[PDB]
């Protein structure tokens, strides 16, 4: 079932396992820069979430992924399957937030976690600052109905944010691959979540990764995640700008994570 559902994909060799879990609109393939830096000295597990656009979109089960707990699930019986009891884990966006919620579960599993592109909660509250108001957000949700290419066009150079064609190119063919309903639910369960107050549940260190300006993560989260995390947390600064480094910085980010992944 789930390892070949979810695309399941093991590379690499070591006793220091690390799991590559992807963001919003990419699928596993976002890490293929990246994944070179760290298979000589690692045992390294892939999978695509369910809403990715190389998963099969009839296996979304829209009452069942209404919350990130159900991603937490999978994950959690992908390690489970591979009978791996201790891992590093990788977490962009939507994925750094599927990360803190399963090392709350299985502390035990969870040695170490790097976030990136990574909050909490993405809409504002009482001095809250986490970047998006109710009504931006039911804007973008009646764009990408109305026409979900349009929108994706649109918001495939700003999420990348650095003037990077290929970034774009890429980020846009993964993109323009998710499922328009999957896609904008997704979107609606991201802006749902709020993590605020499970933070100091977390027990394992954590690299928050920053980059100078990320469309959707306001420069303060990264203080704030380390400021309530409730792990040994440090944040790491990429030299560079953008929500998606892995694609568009990806030998820079490369340098913190076999560093971050370094002991565990």
């Amino acid at each position: 079932k789930l390892l070949q559902i979810l695309n399941v994909r093991v590379v690499g060799s070591g006793e220091r396992v690390v799991v590559l879990s992807h963001g919003f609109g990419t699928d596993q393939s976002a890490w293929s820069r990246v994944l070179p830096y760290l298979t000589r000295d690692h045992r390294v597990v892939l999978y695509d979430l369910v809403c990715a656009g190389s998963v099969n979109p009839d296996h979304f089960d829209f009452r069942r992924y209404d919350n990130l707990d159900a991603y937490v699930d999978d994950l959690l019986a992908i390690l489970d399957a591979l009978r791996i009891p201790r891992c590093a884990f990788v977490g962009h966006s939507v994925s750094a937030m599927i990360g803190i919620l399963a090392s709350i579960r299985r502390p035990d599993l969870f040695a170490k976690l790097v976030l990136i592109g990574a909050s909490p909660r993405f809409l504002n509250d009482s001095d809250y600052h986490g970047g998006f108001e109710l009504e931006e957000i039911q804007q973008v949700f009646d764009a990408m109905g109305a026409n979900y290419s349009a929108w994706a066009t649109g918001y495939a150079p700003l999420a990348v944010g650095a003037d990077v064609p290929a970034a774009v190119q890429e980020f846009s063919r993964t993109l323009f691959n998710m499922r328009p309903d999957i896609s904008l639910h997704v979107c609606q369960t991201v802006f749902k979540t709020d993590l605020r107050g499970v933070l100091g549940m977390v027990r394992a260190p954590c690299v928050v990764v920053q980059t100078t300006r990320d469309v959707s993560v306001p420069a303060s989260v990264a203080a704030y995640l380390k400021a309530h995390l409730g792990g040994r947390t440090t944040v790491e600064f990429l030299q560079t700008e953008g929500h998606l480094p892995h694609l568009s910085a990806p030998s820079l980010l490369a340098q913190v994570l076999r560093r971050a992944l370094a002991r565990y």
